[PDB]
C-alpha cells in the first residue's frame, strides 16, 4: 500500500483500560498484569475483557498506524465508536460500533456478524490499520508480508467519532503475556 504518509502518533488512554492492564510510561505499550493494577473504577473502563482505547478521536480524514503483535496467541485490533458499551458482555461487530480483526486459536477472523475467515499465509508480527472517515473504509495490512492486504471493511457507518481499539487478550495459557506495542513512524 501507499498509506504510510497518513501516519498518526497514537497513545493509549489509561482511564479506558480494564483494571488489570499495565500501560507503559510513554503510553505506547500495554500488557496483562498478574492482578488488579490498583486503580479506581470508572464508567469508561472495559469490565469484562482486557481492552483499552487510544486517546485520539477521529471524525474526518485519513489515518494510519501500526501495532506489534509479536509472540501473542490472542488479540483484537481496529477502531470503534467513542460511545461503545464498556460494561458487560458484547460481540465485536459493526452493529455494536466496532471495526476489528483478531487472532484466536491459530485462526485470524474479521469482526463481522457473523465473523469472516481471513486467509493469512505469513503470520503477522506487525499490523497496519488504515481509516478513511469520509469514504467509510477500515483496512488492515500485514507489515511482515510486504504490506499485503488482510481485510477491508467498506460502506462503514461510523455514526460518531472513532477511537483506536485494542484487546491484549486472555492469558489463561501462560503463552499470551506479550504486549501490544504502537510502532514508531
Ligand atoms: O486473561 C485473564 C483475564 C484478563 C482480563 C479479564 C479477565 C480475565 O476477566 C475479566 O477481565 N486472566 C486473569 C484471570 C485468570 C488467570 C489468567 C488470565
Amino acid at each position: 500500500h501507499h498509506h504510510h504518509h497518513h501516519m498518526v502518533h497514537i497513545t493509549l488512554d489509561r482511564n479506558t483500560a480494564n483494571s488489570w492492564l499495565i500501560i507503559s510510561k510513554d503510553r505506547r505499550q500495554v500488557r496483562m498484569g498478574d492482578t488488579h493494577q490498583n486503580v479506581s473504577d470508572n464508567k469508561e473502563r472495559f469490565s469484562n475483557y482486557p481492552m483499552v482505547l487510544g486517546a485520539q478521536r477521529f471524525s474526518s480524514g485519513k489515518m494510519y498506524w501500526e501495532v506489534d503483535v509479536t509472540q501473542k496467541e490472542a488479540w483484537d485490533l481496529g477502531v470503534c465508536r467513542d460511545s461503545v458499551q464498556r460494561k458487560g458482555q458484547f460481540s465485536l461487530s459493526p452493529e455494536n460500533g466496532f471495526w476489528t480483526i483478531w487472532l484466536w486459536q491459530d485462526s485470524y477472523e474479521a469482526g463481522t456478524s457473523p465473523q469472516t475467515t481471513l486467509h493469512i499465509q505469513v503470520p503477522p508480527c506487525q499490523i497496519g490499520i488504515f481509516v478513511d472517515y469520509e469514504a467509510g473504509v477500515v483496512s488492515f495490512y500485514n507489515i511482515t508480508d510486504h504490506g499485503s492486504l488482510i481485510y477491508t471493511f467498506s460502506e462503514c457507518v461510523f455514526a460518531g467519532p472513532l477511537r483506536p481499539f485494542f484487546n491484549v487478550g486472555f492469558n489463561y495459557s501462560g503463552g499470551n503475556a506479550a504486549p501490544l506495542k504502537l510502532c514508531p513512524l
